[PDB]
């Protein structure tokens, strides 16, 4: 019993080398994906994607590991949850969809995949746009006492399996529920459609699934970190035109403003920032709507 | 479940204060000396070193206030009651209801925090002051960088607002519990501690209250703690009390460190002994925790 939030959305179960990336597939026009991140799927998107969907071809996927996505079994160095991994493997699920070339919209980790995806792999990306992120680099490296404070589970669930499993294998509707409201605005839950939340809480009830969104934190806290760090020691910026997108009250203007933060790993970025806590397309659906849509297109 | 009597010979004293009763093993005659436990232990994680302790001194063993057998006090908004500063005052109105207002102080972890805000605050209640495995609370919020944050990540989750981290505690408190214990030994397991010790240590951690309030111990240490121990950086004030920093080769003090070179930042007369060990310088180490105390306290 999960609700359809993006009525008149085909579905899509697309294979790739590292299993099926689900996806929901609406609309016409130049392809533009869309990539949730923690702890959401791809429904995080359905407030916003309609409008998307009368001028895109609109995909909304969940991400590897996430939602109805397969989940590649990970190693030691987290590998098939690395953005960079996870960023070859929707390559390659688009490609499977003939999108060689696309516009990526991407929040929280996917907006993580979405830099790394135009940091690895530029020629893909007609346009990027970032929702209330800063580069995983540039969290750990402003991972002061208030901010470690603040996202501390960056920290937590970077720790070692089996820790936060366990920890989080006791009630685990508590702390999706806890993570989805406390990083809004209101500090509630009232920003988010019921039926969205059940498709969260669901996933989240799945001890595979937190698993992998364990092991999407310890990537971010190693491999990610480090695939970071190479790219801003060497200077290499995003040559692809992004949009930063932040919440007023989200979480990347917390470690410092996020417009500058981005101009130095993009040479074409814009920014605004939106009311909102961290969950811009719930919360600021018609906002972040119009900021995508204005910034895809011509 | 029935535990086990770790300190033979020793009393067992609950010590009334305004705050809570404080529970203490109490053994040996001499100078007094008080050991504070830290986290995720309580008095009994002495078990190995109080003996020798008590050759040379009257070793008062205490479970830290909302620790072990110690009363938990009601904490507030601002976890007042398990600041270092109010758990040093408790424990001075304990020791004060011994008898002893000058004492000797041997704090780990937890324990040792308290032990040095005690020194900062109080330093005449101190004859001489050794820490173990920690800086002060100042030095590790102030080197929270990514590898610090990773390592002693607990630190800010068990600060996050109630009940967050309670909830989750709650989800597999044996296992956290364990996990603690294991993951800073030197080991990596629990080999290094006394079966009988581990079960005093997942009893106490099995009572939702108790970890409340080591999860109050954690704010405070987030919060007024680091606050406290600031407005001492600011204001140049040094422990003037004899100093020994102990500190373990593979422990939560050596890592952005070199210990005594922070310690003497905080300490005009601190010495300094690294010691083969994980975190867990008593238990892991014993033999070689007591001496350097022996040697350090023995005087008065």
């Amino acid at each position: 019993d999960l609700a359809d939030l993006f009525p008149g959305f085909g579905s899509e179960w697309i294979n790739t080398s590292s299993g099926r990336i689900f996806a929901r597939v609406g609309g016409d026009g130049p392809p533009l994906l869309l990539l949730h991140g923690f702890p959401q799927t791809h429904v995080m998107w359905h407030r916003v994607a309609p409008k998307l969907a009368e001028r895109f071809k609109v995909i909304v996927a969940d991400l590897p590991g996430y939602g109805w996505s397969d989940m590649p079994e990970s190693d030691e160095q987290h590998t098939p949850y690395t953005k960079r991994a996870m960023a070859k493997q929707l390559i390659e699920a688009m490609e499977q969809l003939g999108h060689v070339h696309f516009a990526l919209a991407g929040h929280d980790r996917g907006a993580r995949v979405s830099y790394r995806l135009a940091l690895d792999s530029p020629g893909r990306l007609s346009k990027l746009a970032v929702l209330d992120i800063l580069p995983t680099y540039e969290y750990w490296q402003r991972m002061n006492r208030a901010y470690a404070l603040k996202i501390y589970h960056w920290s937590f669930l970077a720790q070692p399996a089996p820790l936060p499993e366990n920890l989080l294998g006791g009630d685990p509707d508590f702390y999706v529920k806890a993570k989805l409201a406390s990083w809004t605005r209101a500090g509630d839950l009232s920003a988010f459609d019921p039926r969205a939340v059940e498709h969260y809480r669901i996933a989240f009830a799945d001890p595979m699934r937190r698993h992998v969104m364990c092991e999407d934190y310890r990537a971010g806290a190693y491999a990610d970190f480090e695939h970071d760090k190479i790219d801003v020691e060497a200077g290499n910026k995003i040559p692809v035109p992004m949009l930063a997108l932040w919440g007023a009250s989200g979480i990347a203007q917390s470690a410092a403003t996020p417009l500058d933060v981005w101009r130095k790993w993009a040479s074409d970025v814009q920014g605004a920032p939106i009311e909102s806590g961290h969950f811009l397309p719930e919360e600021a659906p018609d906002q972040t709507a119009e900021a995508l849509v204005r910034f895809f297109s011509a």
